[PDB]
C-alpha cells in the first residue's frame, strides 16, 4: 500500500524488493526541504484500475489509463517523444538507431500529460508495455469485430493500461503527484537530491583535442584560442594522456605529459582547467592492479579488469589514484566512457562479480556508481566538478555528469535532448566534426542552447574556426554562450533547487513535438537542420518576440520561418527576460564583480530570479547564496523601467552594474 | 554430470530444472530404434572447460570453443549462417528484419564445425554470447594491448567460450557427438522423434486463394488449374472460410460456404485437399466460447480469447471442433497462423494463463501446442496431415507443419531454408505477389526446390499463369515438382528415419554461403535472384554434373554462371540420381503403379534408396514400407547399367515400369 512520504509523492513496497536498487546505487538522498515546499495533491489514481503483485519469481505492476492520457519518458530516447501504445526494454546501452528502451539512461520513470508520474526502483533490466495489452477482463475491452467484413477492424485495439514485468521478488514504486506534467518531474528529480548545481565554469566552452596531443600540443591550443578571441574554460584530454589505454593506467604518460604537476598549474593559471578521459577498464601496468585484482569481475572490457566499485576494496585503490595522482595536481573533472555498451564490448549478463551482485545490476548501474564515487572525492575538497558520462539511469539526477555519445544524427540529438527534461539526467548534443560549414554552425547552434557547449575533437582536430565559410559566425554563437552564463546559471540552480529541467519538451508548462525544446524558463529553442532553408515553428498560447529583434513572432500558432544560416530560431515569452554579461572568453571568477544587461522581451511586466554565489565550492549548502529578483516592465511612454532587489548581508555579490533594455520596441 | 543416453547423446541436469521444458511441451518421443543404430562416438569436450552453474535465480553455461571453430544454428535466422562471434536472445517472434534470435523457431541448438551439437531444454527466453565473453582466467586471455600505440589493437578480443544464460533455477541439457557436423544433426532431430513423414499429397502444388472466395470460387479455380493442365493437390483457405476471423468462430461461414460437406467431398472426389487457415484466438460467436473461456489468459489478441493449451479444459473443445466441423467433413490440414507476434499483436509477458505457465513459456511454445494436438487428432484417424505454422521451436522436428511467413525479402528466404537445416524445422520460402514476371518465375524456382511448392494468393489473387512473359516457364517448374515426387518422398522418409534435414547448407556432407542450399542428398541448388544475369556458384570437392544437361560442371571451385531467366542453377554430385514419375497433375493414389524413370548423372557408380509405402496412412509404423535399392552406372561402351532390389513380399509396391537414362553422355 501507498505512504505518503512527502508532499506529492508516495511510495509503495511490493514483495520483497531487492537490496540493490538504482537509488541506492546512486547513494541518492532526497532534498526533504524543497520537497516539503511542494503542494499536497492528492493520489494521482483515484479509481482503482492498480495492481501490484508478485507471481512466478516476477514482479507484475499495471496502472490504468485513461482515453486522452500520453506518456512521456522511459529515458532517454532519440527518435520518439510521445511513449503510449510502446513497447520497451529498459536497458543499459549505447544507442543503437533505434528507441527499444537500449540507451544511455534507460530510466524507469515516466509521466503522463494528466499530471502524474511513476518510477520502478530496481536496477534490473525491465520490461515496459506503455498501453498495448488489452485484457479479457478490461472495463474497456472492445467489441470483437469480424475482420472479414468489418472496415473498422483494428490491427492494435484500444488498450488501457501501462503494465511493467520486473524480473525480481518484489519492488518499490513511486508515484508523483501534479496537477501539472511538470510537477511530477520536478518531485521526482528532487527525491532523486535535485540536479547537481554545477560550477559556472562548467557552462563555458569546453574544447576536447586529438588523442595523440602532447602538452605542448595542449599550450599551442589554448593559445590560439586567447589569440584568436575565442572562449574557452576547460580543455578535455583523450585517452594519450594515459601511459596506457584501453586497458588503462590511470597514470601521465611521461613522453607526452613529462611533467603534469607544472602542466596543470600552468593551464589553470590561464583561466584553463582540464577534463580527462577514462574508461574504468584496468591494465596489468596501473599501479593497483595487483591490490584491485581480487575485487573485479569475471569478464574484461579491451582486456581491462572491471572493478566491482560496489566493493571499498576495488574503490579505494582505484579513486586514490585519481585523486593522488590528478586531482590532486589541479585536474578539473572526468570524461567517464563505455560504461554503456555495446553487449559485445561490455561484458555479458553471464558474467560474475565478486560481491554477488548479478552482472544485470552492474551493467544498468555502473555508470551511476563511477558518478557517484568520482563526484565524492570532489565535493570531500570542498569543490565542484562538471564533466562527461556515457551512461545514467534513475538515481543519477543528482550527479555533475552530462551525457554524450558516439552516435551523431543532429535530429535524433535534438530529440534526446527534449527526452532528457523526462528523464533525471543531462543531456549534450555535441560538435565533433562535420561534412559542410552550414552543419557545423548548426550543429554549435544548438549545442551552445545545451547543458555543455563542446567541440569534441578526439579524431578530428577540429577547433571552432575550422570551417571558414561560418567562422565569424561561430564566434558569435561562442561569445553568445559567455553572455547568457548568469541565465543558464540560474537555470542550473532551479534544477538544483527546485528539480526543473533546464531542457524541456513543449507542452510543460507550470500532437508530437521532436524538434522544439525550452531552454531555461523563457526561451523556446527551434533547431535548423543542414540543407533546410526553412521551418515551422508551434508556439504556445500567449504571445511570443523574437530573440534576436524583440519583435513580436506569435501567438498559439504555427510560423514558417527561414531564419538564414546566422541564426537558430529562438523566441522568448512574453515579459520573458535573459541578463547578459559582457562577452568574457573565460568565466568570471569568484571575488570578481560582473556588469549585466538585463534583456526584457514584449510588455507583460517581467519577473527573474537570478542565483548569485561563488560559483565554485559547496559553501551554498551552508546558505551562502541568494536569489536576487529581477522586475522589468514599460511605463507608460513605453520607456524601460527595471528593479533588482538589494544585495544580502554577508552574502557572495557578484553581481556589478545592471541596465536595462525593452527588446521590444 | 553427463549420462550418455543413446549412441552420441548425453544428457546433464544442472539444478533443478523447470517441470516445463521444449520437448514436454511438444511431447517429442525419442526414436530409440534409429538412434541405437548410430556410432557411438567419444564425448565432444574431452579438455574441461565446460561449467554448469546455478546462482542468483539463473543458470549459466558455459562451451568452450577452439581457435578453428565455427558455429551454427541457433534457430531460424535469415541474414546469418556463420553464428560465432553473435550475440542473441532466443524468442518467439515474427522476424522482424534483422538477425537478434527474435524469430519464428528460435530453437535452442548450435551446431560446431567440429562435429558436436548442443541444445538446452529450456522453454524460457534464452541469452546466448556465441564467442563474445572475453574472461580475465581464460586459458587464451589475450595480451592487453594499449590502443594509444598499437596499431594491432583489437576492438573485439579473442573470445573461447559459447555462454549461455537460462532464466530459471537450472536446465536440462544435451549434447550430441559427431564425427561431423550433420551427425549431430540427425541426432538431436532423433532425439525429437525424427522429421513427420509427410503424405505424397503434401509434396505437390498448394494454391492458397483470396480471403473472400466462395465455395463456387474455389471450384471455378480448381476447374481453371485443370483446364489449363497446372499441378494441385491442396487448395489453402482463408480467413473468409470462417463465419467470423480475427477472432474466430471456427466454424464455417453460412453464406460463403453454405454446404460444407458436399463442398468438401467435391474437392475431394476431383482429387482436391482442402487446408484451413486457423489463428487460435477465439470469438465470443464461436460455439465452445463459454466453455473455454475459464480455460483462457488474462490478454487477448485482436480481441480474441488465448486458451491455454496446456490445460485438457481447454484443449477438448477446441479441437473437438476442429475434429467435428471440420476432419471428419474431410478436411485435410490447417495454417496455423499468428502464433508467433509481434509483441504489439500477442499477448504481453505480464499476461497470466490459467494454468499457472508464465505467458513467456507460453510465448515460446504455443505453436508447438497447436502443432502437437492438432496433428493427434490426424493420427488417431490413421490419417497423415502436412499444413503451415507461423512459429516453432526445439522439440518440433516431428510434427507435420512447414513454417511460412509475411516478410518477403528473396535472399533472406533462401538464407532461412539454410538455416532451417541447423534449426530441427522445414521452411517454404513462399511465393505471393511480384512486381516482374522475371521475379515471379525466380521465386517459384526456389519455391520447387523447398519443402512446399507453394502460391499463396490470399491477397494477390495470383495463379501460376498470372505472369504471360514468364507463364511458360513457371508451368514447366511446376510440372518438375510433381516429376520430382519420388527425389522428394525418399528425402522426406530419411528426415523421418535417419533425422537427415532435406534441405540444408553448405559443408554438411555425410566463408560464409548463405545462397546455395543442397536438396535431398544429390543435388546443390543455388537460386537466382530477380536483377540478376549471373552469379556465382561455389562447388564443394568432388565432380559435379548440370542438373538439365548432365554435362560436367566443376570440382571443388567456383563458376561464373548465367543461367537464364528458364533455369535455376541445380548442380547433381557425381553419381547423383533423381528418380523422375510422369508428370501427373495430382499425386499418385496408394493403389496406383506408377512408372519411374532414373536418371543418373556423372561416372561414379551410384546408389539410391528409394522409399515406398501407400503415402498417406501411418501403416509404415507397423512396418509396411520398403527401402528399394537402385544402382546405376555406365558399362564399358558408356551405356548405362541399372538396377533396382526387387519387391518385398506383403509390402505396398507402388512402383511401376523403370527405366534408366545416363544423363552425362
Amino acid at each position: 500500500n501507498w505512504t505518503e512520504i512527502y508532499p506529492g509523492v508516495w511510495k509503495a513496497t511490493v514483495g520483497k524488493p531487492e537490496s540493490y536498487d538504482l537509488l541506492k546505487a546512486a547513494g541518492a538522498q532526497p532534498n526533504k526541504d524543497a520537497l516539503s515546499k511542494t503542494e499536497k495533491v492528492s493520489f494521482p489514481f483515484a479509481n482503482g484500475g492498480v495492481s501490484l503483485e508478485v507471481s512466478g519469481g516476477k514482479t507484475y505492476l499495471r496502472f490504468p489509463l485513461q482515453k486522452e492520457e500520453q506518456l512521456y519518458g522511459f529515458g532517454l530516447n532519440f527518435q520518439t517523444v510521445h511513449q503510449r501504445g510502446k513497447i520497451l526494454e529498459l536497458h543499459v546501452d549505447h544507442y543503437g538507431g533505434k528507441d527499444s528502451g537500449r540507451t544511455h539512461a534507460p530510466t524507469p520513470f515516466y509521466v503522463s500529460s494528466n499530471g502524474y508520474g511513476v518510477f520502478i526502483n530496481s536496477a534490473r533490466y525491465i520490461k515496459v508495455w506503455a498501453g498495448t495489452g488489452v485484457r479479457k477482463d478490461s472495463e474497456n475491452f472492445p467489441t470483437p469485430k469480424d475482420r472479414n467484413t468489418d472496415k473498422t477492424w483494428s490491427s492494435r485495439p484500444y488498450s488501457d493500461a501501462v503494465e511493467i514485468l520486473v524480473p525480481a521478488e518484489g519492488v518499490e514504486v513511486y508515484v508523483f503527484g501534479g496537477p501539472k506534467p511538470i510537477d511530477a518531474v520536478k518531485r521526482y528529480n528532487l527525491l532523486n537530491g535535485g540536479g547537481y548545481l554545477p560550477p559556472r565554469w562548467g557552462l563555458g566552452f569546453t574544447q576536447r583535442v586529438m588523442t595523440r596531443y602532447t602538452d605542448k600540443d595542449v599550450e599551442k591550443e589554448v593559445n590560439d584560442f586567447k589569440e584568436k578571441g575565442y572562449p574557452l574554460d576547460f580543455v578535455g584530454l583523450e585517452p594519450g594522456w594515459q601511459s596506457k589505454a584501453y586497458p588503462g593506467t590511470f597514470s601521465w604518460d611521461k613522453s607526452r605529459y613529462p611533467d603534469p604537476t607544472s602542466f596543470v598549474k600552468k593551464m589553470k593559471d590561464q583561466g584553463i582547467r582540464l577534463n580527462l578521459w577514462i574508461n574504468p577498464y584496468i591494465s596489468p601496468d596501473a599501479p593497483f592492479y595487483k591490490e584491485i585484482k581480487p575485487y573485479t569481475g569475471s569478464h574484461t572490457v579491451w582486456l581491462g579488469l572491471v572493478p566491482d566499485f560496489t566493493m571499498a576494496e576495488a574503490r579505494k585503490p582505484f579513486f586514490n589514484q585519481l585523486l593522488k595522482d590528478q586531482i590532486e595536481r589541479g585536474v578539473s573533472g572526468y570524461k567517464i566512457a563505455e560504461v554503456d555498451g555495446y553487449d559485445y564490448y561490455l561484458w555479458p549478463d553471464a558474467a560474475k562479480f565478486p560481491s554477488g551482485l548479478s552482472a544485470e545490476q552492474m551493467r544498468q548501474t555502473y555508470g551511476l556508481l563511477v558518478q557517484r564515487y568520482s563526484a565524492e572525492l570532489y565535493k570531500q575538497r570542498n569543490e565542484r566538478t562538471f564533466g562527461l558520462v556515457r551512461a545514467s539511469n534513475g538515481g543519477g539526477t543528482s550527479f555533475p555528469y552530462v551525457i554524450y555519445n558516439d552516435y551523431y544524427n543532429h535530429q535524433d540529438f535534438i530529440t534526446a535532448l527534449i527526452n532528457s527534461g523526462f528523464a533525471g539526467v543531462l543531456w549534450t548534443p555535441e560538435v565533433r566534426a562535420s561534412k559542410s560549414g552550414e552543419e557545423w554552425l548548426r550543429r554549435f547552434q544548438s549545442n551552445v542552447f545545451s547543458p555543455m557547449a563542446m567541440i569534441n575533437a578526439w579524431a578530428s582536430g577540429t577547433k571552432p574556426w575550422s570551417y571558414p565559410e561560418v567562422e565569424a559566425d561561430v564566434k558569435k554563437f561562442a561569445l553568445l554562450r559567455m553572455q547568457m552564463m548568469p541565465y543558464w546559471y540560474s537555470a542550473f540552480a532551479r534544477y538544483h533547487f527546485e528539480g526543473m529541467p533546464p531542457f524541456r519538451g513543449m507542452g510543460l508548462e507550470e500532437k508530437e513535438i521532436k524538434d522544439q525544446y525550452m531552454a531555461g524558463d523563457d526561451l523556446l529553442v527551434a533547431p535548423m537542420f543542414a540543407g533546410e532553408k526553412s521551418r515551422k515553428v508551434v508556439l504556445p498560447k500567449g504571445k511570443w518576440y523574437d530573440f534576436y529583434t524583440g519583435e513580436y513572432a506569435g501567438d498559439g500558432e504555427v510560423l514558417d520561418v527561414t531564419p538564414g544560416l546566422d541564426k537558430i530560431p529562438v523566441y522568448v515569452r512574453d515579459g520573458g527576460i535573459v541578463p547578459m554579461m559582457p562577452a568574457l572568453l573565460n568565466s568570471p571568477k569568484s571575488n570578481q564583480k560582473v556588469d549585466l544587461e538585463i534583456r526584457y522581451y514584449g510588455n507583460k511586466p517581467g519577473e527573474f530570479k537570478l542565483y548569485d554565489d561563488d560559483g565554485e565550492t559547496f559553501n551554498y549548502e551552508k546558505g551562502d547564496f541568494s536569489w536576487r529578483t529581477i522586475r522589468v516592465e514599460k511605463d507608460k511612454s513605453g520607456k524601460v523601467k527595471g528593479s533588482i532587489s538589494a544585495a544580502v548581508k554577508g552574502k557572495v555579490n557578484t553581481v556589478g552594474k545592471v541596465t536595462f533594455t525593452a527588446m521590444t520596441k
